[PDB]
């Protein structure tokens, strides 16, 4: 969905 | 990790 897309997008910022 | 962060932008291209 969606929103395990942004939540997978949120993951890869938080690893920067 | 890096290898994390790498299959997790893949799977968000792959998803989108």
């Amino acid at each position: 969905g969606l929103f395990d897309i942004i939540k997978k997008v949120a993951s890869v910022i938080g690893g920067l």
